[PDB]
């Protein structure tokens, strides 16, 4: 519902996680 993004596979809550988790995705 929050963010579509299923990156690695979750369902994120607010853009900001989003942008910090390829952060710390090693992936940048």
């Amino acid at each position: 519902q929050q963010y579509t993004a299923k990156i690695k596979g979750r369902t994120f809550r607010n853009e900001k996680e989003l942008r910090d988790f390829i952060e710390k995705f090693k992936g940048r």
